[PDB]
């Protein structure tokens, strides 16, 4: 009666396993769809200069594919993206993926039946499909925030937001500007300011950065991995973030500043972001005392490396809470160059911006031949308000979401049935594809016990979808998360909205958690026959 059993939106790492564990584990009837002409998700769309993964090459991948982690490539130890680009468009090839992939086509509006109990999606061509499961695995890629500057539409030279990125970029002879200092723009800074004539920073909040430590991966490396990667997964799924990191119970403030500074500098050496966060210590995203010695560490590494100690002040992060900092292959080293200028957007914000320049506060007119926005995204829940998705008495995902994100576990949402997330909010703070994989066999055996006990309709309860916000909201609030404003509780409502953007206890707990459900019967879940 039905096109499909399931219909998946998105072709990037959810949507490739969403497609191949429905399809061939549980020999489901499937279509999936993506704007993209290729498979690839975000790392098909965003070919910035300095694209590259934040965590290591041999976990950033699949683990279901034996065969394919014994092929793989690990050249470096962190991923490039045309890398991660390739390897997607391998898992598509080895398992005939595409075939069964629409490409070019965009979903307009997804219309749930509370009759016969499936759903009508639309594509931006007005096709039309019928599907009893819904599986949004739409990443956060929409849509590109770009800054809300008087004039920017007069600028005569080359303009670009770091998603939409144009092949055949050319940076020698030309004066840059780069809005944003995030991670994207730390990326794209390192990687053009050996090119340029001249690059200006428009810098509107200083973060830490600590080194991200991309080096080749040796014949022998690589060998130890593969011998060892089974007890390498086991780790990810035993452990909170899925990195590969022995994370750290050793309070901060417990050891003495000697070996303080010895387990701060062992992480430095190292790299890697969460490394320097959670392999070092255990409190420091939870105790400001500790917290404060993070910050301590970055400050005086930014203090030794920018030799103008007044570059270094602007560069160093005033807030005063390293929630979480960004990596880097050469960042602050950047600013000892004498083509690269610092301005601080804070203390001297963008006016406007003319036909060849960017005009600051102070009157001064910063000639440019290009001005690359490195300025985010919407919110996580963005790309969910950007498709017309209508479910019980037709309310749209906008108005039920207008306040921001809720969901059950981080997958399915109330007056929204037989849909199911990956990757959508309300998710675990880890590695994403442990987590895209976690949820994608979750879902898939939910499918599966629907489909054999002869039941169409799957609903989360509006109490279970408060439960799951009161879970998240009791865990991220033991953390020093908010109050260094990291937008995971974008809450200012009247009556209290406190939506919680991020479940934080761990890959481990989220994978206990959501256990206790399948165990139980699927309880607050509302089952219909
Ligand atoms: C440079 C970079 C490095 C990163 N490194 C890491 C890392 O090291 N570790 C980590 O955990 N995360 C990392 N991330 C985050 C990253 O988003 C996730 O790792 C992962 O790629 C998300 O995959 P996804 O399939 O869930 O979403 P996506 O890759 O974003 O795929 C979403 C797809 O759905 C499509 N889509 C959306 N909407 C619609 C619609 N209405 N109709 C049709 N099609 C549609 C989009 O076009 C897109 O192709 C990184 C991100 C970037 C940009
Ligand atoms: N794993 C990775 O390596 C990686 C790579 C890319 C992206 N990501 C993730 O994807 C998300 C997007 O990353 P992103 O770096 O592109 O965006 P981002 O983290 O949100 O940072 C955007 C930057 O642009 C600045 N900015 C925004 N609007 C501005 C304005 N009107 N004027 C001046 N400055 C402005 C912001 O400054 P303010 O802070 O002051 O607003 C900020 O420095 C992030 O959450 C990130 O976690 C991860």
């Amino acid at each position: 009666q039905m096109d499909f059993d399931a219909i998946i939106i998105g072709a990037g790492f959810g949507g490739l396993y969403s497609l191949k564990k429905l399809r061939d584990d549980f020999n489901l009837k499937v279509r999936a769809f993506d704007r993209a002409t290729e498979v690839g998700g975000t790392w098909f769309w965003n070919q910035y200069p300095g694209a590259l993964s934040d965590s290591e090459t041999h976990l950033y991948c699949y683990s279901w594919d034996k065969e394919l982690l014994q092929e793989m490539e690990i050249k470096r130890k962190y991923i490039s993206q045309p890398d991660v680009l390739a390897y997607l468009k391998r898992v598509a090839d080895k398992h005939d993926l595409r075939k069964d992939i629409q490409f070019e086509t965009g979903i307009r509006s997804a219309y749930f039946d509370e009759e016969n109990s499936f759903w009508n999606v639309t594509t931006e061509n007005d096709e039309k499909f019928t599907a009893r499961f819904l599986i949004t695995a739409l990443g956060l890629l929409a849509a590109p925030n770009l800054p809300k500057i008087k004039g920017i539409e007069t600028f005569k030279g080359e303009l670009h937001h770091t998603s939409r990125w144009p092949k055949d970029v050319t940076f020698s002879g030309k004066r840059v500007g780069v809005i944003g200092t995030g991670s994207t723009g730390v990326q794209v800074i390192t990687a053009i300011a050996s090119q340029v004539k001249h690059l200006t920073v428009f810098q509107r909040s200083a973060q830490y950065s600590v080194p991200i430590g991309n080096v080749v991966m040796s014949e022998t490396d690589v060998a130890k991995i593969k011998e060892n990667y089974d007890q390498i997964w086991e780790n990810v799924w035993n452990s909170a973030l899925g990195y590969g990191l022995n994370e750290s119970t050793l309070p901060t403030m417990s050891v003495s500043a000697e070996e303080r500074d010895k387990i701060f500098e062992k992480a430095w050496q190292e790299g890697g972001g969460f490394r320097f966060m959670f392999e070092t210590f255990g409190d420091i995203a939870v105790d400001e005392t500790a917290n404060i010695e993070a910050q301590n560490f970055i400050k005086k590494k930014i203090s030794e490396i920018v030799k103008d100690p007044f570059v270094a002040k602007k560069l160093t992060p005033t807030d005063l809470y390293a929630c979480r900092p960004l990596c880097d292959s050469g960042y602050y080293e950047i600013f000892n160059r004498d083509n690269v200028s610092l301005e601080d957007v804070k203390a001297n914000p963008i006016v406007e911006i003319k036909e060849d320049c960017v005009v600051t506060a102070d009157g001064v007119e910063h000639k440019l031949d290009m001005l690359i926005c490195a300025t985010g995204f919407d919110a996580v829940d963005g790309s969910y308000k950007r498709i017309d998705i209508r479910g019980k008495d037709g309310i749209s995902i906008k108005d039920h979401w207008k306040d921001g994100p809720n969901s059950y576990l981080g997958m399915m949402v109330s007056n929204f049935p037989n849909m199911f997330m990956v990757f959508g909010p309300n998710g675990p703070l880890a590695n994403s594809p442990p987590i895209i994989e976690t949820q994608v066999r979750w879902i898939a055996d939910l499918i599966g016990y629907a489909e054999d006990h002869q039941i169409n309709q799957i609903e989360a309860t509006k109490d279970a979808v408060d439960n799951w916000t009161n879970t998240c909201s009791d865990i991220a609030n033991k953390t020093l998360f908010a109050k260094a404003k990291c937008r995971i509780f974008g809450a200012n409502v009247p009556g209290k909205k406190n939506t919680v953007y991020l479940y934080m206890g761990g890959l481990k707990e989220y994978r206990n958690q959501i256990s206790e459900v399948s165990n139980n019967n699927y309880k607050g879940c509302l089952l219909k026959q």
